[PDB]
């Protein structure tokens, strides 16, 4: 069983810099991007506004270098990423890009084409 259908609040904003959301947010953004190799494909994906690579292999050896120790390459990489100045609607408008449905979704449920979505279920329990 269970039920619930309550909803929390809404997210963040397609016009807020990535390096503004939340450390728990980097972190469940790590959750999906840190397998896949999901941040590799972010990372590629990020071109310059006139379309140079922004992040070759070059830099993707020193993101490795955070996953082979136990570092997530998704937060340095999003971090990062935020200085470039970019955007929750750039990361989503990539994730959608890259198959990465779900963290895109997880952002901004709207702007990606899927119809999918789902309730996280509910528990303020105390003690």
């Amino acid at each position: 069983g269970s039920s619930g259908s309550s909803g929390m609040n809404k997210p963040l904003t397609p016009s807020t810099y990535i390096r503004n959301l939340n450390v728990g947010i980097l972190r469940k953004l790590s959750d999906f991007i840190d397998p896949q190799e999901g941040w590799k494909k972010l990372a590629v994906a990020i071109k310059k506004p006139s379309g140079d690579d922004r992040y070759n292999q070059f830099h993707i050896r020193r993101f490795e270098a955070l996953l082979q120790t136990g570092k997530s390459p998704t937060c340095e990489l999003l971090f990062d990423w935020g200085t470039t100045n970019c955007t929750v609607g750039d990361l989503v408008d990539l994730l959608v890009q890259i198959e990465l449905f779900a963290p895109a979704t997880l952002l901004l449920p709207d702007a990606v084409p899927q119809t999918v979505k789902s309730l996280p279920p509910s528990g303020p329990s105390s003690g």
